[PDB]
């Protein structure tokens, strides 16, 4: 049910990096990847958080619903698009940390474990500040971790509304064409070694979905862009997308 395909290693030497991607085919519940033992290593989730924060942050009313607007509290930060006022659906295209630092306060310690324990998420370790846990804290997560919780999310199967989940899946959305739809979130982890990107989400077809999440090491942010070329040459290569 797991097989390892050392072919994708030519995509990331050929862009002078290290990582890993890992691939689900729903229909045929079978997994892939270029190295199963990085696909098991668990790291900080960074901004991949803000889908179970968004989900938790809706069930319990802290977020009306994907309209209400979050005013810029009025601090300049060193990231433009953070300095305006927000949406559910802006604050998640633009990965604005303050807004979601904000939700994390409201739901606080206690229901924040709970809930997370009901996603059975990573470690579900929340230890540190409850305003920044998943960017320097106890929180941990793997790529085969991933793919469990989106394939719940995608599914309505987690245990919060089937509204929520699907106001969040939308908040998700990045690209679609008559070929394809990706929705999906990055991330990136620089407050604790070892600096990491991420990208996780799926790829829906007219007759199946797959699943993905990847990542890879990020000493400078000059290869941010890499975290979604390098997947996209695995998904052209297996023929998932032209």
């Amino acid at each position: 049910e797991w097989q390892e395909n050392k072919s994708w290693n030519a995509h990331f030497t050929e862009h002078k990096s290290q990582g890993v991607v890992v691939l689900w085919n729903e229909n045929k519940q079978q997994g892939f990847t270029n190295n199963l033992k990085r696909a098991n290593q668990a790291f900080l989730p960074a901004s991949t958080f803000k889908i179970p924060n968004s989900l938790i942050a809706l069930d319990l009313g802290v977020v009306k619903d994907e309209h209400q607007v979050f005013k810029w509290d009025g601090q300049t930060r060193d990231i433009a698009t953070w300095n305006r006022d927000h949406n559910l659906i802006t604050a998640m295209k633009y990965s604005v940390v303050p807004v979601y630092q904000e939700f994390a306060r409201q739901i606080g310690e206690a229901r924040m474990s709970k809930m997370l324990h009901a996603f059975d998420y990573g470690n579900e370790d929340i230890s540190g500040n409850v305003d920044s846990f998943w960017l320097d804290g106890g929180i941990r997560i793997s790529a085969t971790e991933q793919i469990s919780f989106l394939r719940k999310l995608y599914h309505n199967k987690l245990h919060v509304s089937a509204a929520s989940q699907r106001i969040v899946k939308q908040a998700m959305l990045t690209e679609a064409n008559g070929d394809y739809i990706i929705a999906a979130k990055t991330g990136y982890s620089t407050r604790i070694e070892p600096k990491i990107g991420w990208w996780v989400g799926w790829v829906e077809l007219d007759d199946n979905v797959w699943f993905f999440a990847m990542n890879m090491d990020m000493p400078t942010s000059d290869g941010l862009g890499l975290r979604q070329a390098i997947t996209k040459e695995v998904l052209k290569q297996e023929k998932i997308i032209p």
